[PDB]
């Protein structure tokens, strides 16, 4: 009786779970595993009108408690994820998400002219990624670039599309970005979070930054973002009512996920962790989640969405 | 032959461990407990105008990794804090901080100014609350050039700042090209908590703390990435400037790492919440169990030498 389904978007997503943009999603072969997966979903990684490399290694390390990253967005290039979308990904086994990651509003619009006819055609997703920390500062951390960019997507795409969000730090500023993503009705859903930008690690043996790019500061995941995470996710709940929340951040259990689905989350994305364990992780999650709704007695994620209680 | 001495603000501190303001500071015992410990230095809870009682309960929450809280600056008023500076406190044992939150640049200065002749006697050293996120000036930089502006102006005397976490060099350049315009700020605090987290339990369904919809500041393991990258980034920006650490430090090696991305003395908040004053027996030894393993005898032997990567 007890079910994860998620029916948002024009679709039905067998469970809320995906891999976040970025893990595990740049090749062919990985995002081919991702299908094969037992996820609800799958993203690819942002792209950039041209192929790059990306930033010089070692780029990212494993924490403690979670991750740190300057990648520098190595991507095959726009071409390469259009075709997947277009040619290779298997929409009878879950939808598809793309995401792009533009250096200019221009960039972003022609990327998304020439994936409107497939979008059309194939149905898969746009995310637009908005906060990319570790190239071109942030475009959600300048809420003028970042209500430029979504009138230049939106006269350039016929179709809704999502938007990939940096972490906030207060209310002032959840307001002022909910302001202005309400102002723009194409944007369908929003994506809590990216990695909390710009953390330092330092090794004890070695007395040095633990990744090369950037002086070692880089972008933190894992289970350092978790309550941030969840705060994003419930502050866009609350001020964007007309809109869905994707949550990312901190997910290693099904009791994680829980709770970001009590916040609001309707998708549930995994990095770090995916990372770490493989697309098995999956099968793991939706168990666990299952297993904290049973103990409670909900057979469907509609009974507790949204509905973090107050004290 | 080996020192965890750190020589500073005309005083030598014996050792660079100290509470972070607001834990275990804010009753006369807490303090004594401070003063008693082996702590190289106290400082006072961020104290206002007048008396406080704070914010509703719960409003602490300790977390695996870490800790949640709004607490609302509950305090014994300024008068109190000046009274402990003024009379009670024993500058044989240890130096002193006062940590001071008003609510606008001449609440400050007002309290700055009465603050002055008892700093002038008796040697206590301010540190400016810039970033409380329970009730942030410091994320507003118009606002910070004119607190220090006004500060400056009041106050006869060198202070320090406790910053809130920043996450890019816009903001760490920004922040810097201002509090490199006020040669009084002596030193920098980084980090103050990460700003409006949330956490709910599982069973409850509920938040944890009952202020602000559950919204309140981050510390301990949660913030320590961010709190070594805010003190690395404010040493580089501001070498005519002391940085203090503070942000996750449960060891003797975290508080290494601390001093390696700049930090002068290293300040203990969460952990101290969890163990109490003899943490500060822990560190130190731990601190120069550290130092011993590597050679090295004094702090200023590796300070700010992160190596790239
Ligand atoms: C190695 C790595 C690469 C990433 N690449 C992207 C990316 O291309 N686009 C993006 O929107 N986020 C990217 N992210 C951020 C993740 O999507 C996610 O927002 C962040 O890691 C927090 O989730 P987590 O705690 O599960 O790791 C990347 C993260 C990592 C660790
Ligand atoms: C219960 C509590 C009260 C605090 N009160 C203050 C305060 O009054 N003034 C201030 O500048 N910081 C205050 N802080 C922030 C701490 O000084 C410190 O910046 C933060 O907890 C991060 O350090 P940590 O990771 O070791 O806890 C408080 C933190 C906690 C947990
Ligand atoms: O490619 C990357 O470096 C990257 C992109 C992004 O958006 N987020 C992240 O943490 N890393
Ligand atoms: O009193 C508080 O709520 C408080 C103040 C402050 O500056 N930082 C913090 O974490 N809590």
């Amino acid at each position: 009786s007890m079910s994860l389904q998620v029916g948002i978007l024009g679709n039905t997503f067998a469970n809320p779970f995906m891999n976040a943009a970025g893990v595990m999603c740049s090749t062919e072969e990985e995002l081919a595993a991702m299908t094969e997966s037992t996820s609800g979903s799958l993203i690819t990684k942002s792209c950039t009108p041209a192929l790059r490399e990306g930033n010089p290694a070692p780029r990212y390390y494993t924490l403690p408690l979670g991750s740190i990253n300057s990648m520098g967005l190595p991507n095959k290039g726009f071409d390469f994820y259009l075709a997947y979308s277009a040619r290779h990904h298997d929409y009878s086994r879950k939808p598809l998400f793309i995401s792009i990651s533009g250096f200019s509003a221009e960039e972003n619009a022609e990327m998304c002219k020439r994936l409107a006819p497939v979008a059309a055609e194939k149905g898969v997703i746009l995310e637009l990624n908005l906060s990319c920390p570790n190239v071109k500062p942030q475009v959600a951390y300048d809420f003028d670039a970042m209500r430029r960019y979504l009138a230049a997507i939106s006269e350039a795409y016929p179709h809704p599309f999502g938007v990939k969000m940096p972490p906030y730090f207060d209310f002032a500023h959840f307001d002022a970005a909910a302001e202005i993503l309400n102002q723009f009705p194409k944007v369908q859903f929003i994506t809590c979070i990216n990695s909390i930008g710009n953390g330092l690690v330092i090794d004890v043996e070695t007395e040095s930054v633990v990744i090369k790019p950037k002086q070692g500061f880089g972008g933190l995941g894992g289970r350092y973002v978790f309550p941030t995470a969840l705060a994003n996710v419930n502050a866009f709940y609350r001020r964007c009512p007309g809109k869905l929340i994707f949550g990312c951040g901190g997910v290693y259990t099904g009791e994680d996920a829980f709770l970001h689905v009590l916040a609001g989350a309707s998708m549930v994305q995994v990095g770090t962790a995916l990372h770490e364990e493989g697309a098995a992780i999956f099968e793991r999650l939706t168990a666990e989640l299952l297993d904290v709704m049973a103990k409670k007695g909900y057979k469907a994620l509609d009974e507790f969405r949204g509905k973090v209680k107050a004290m």
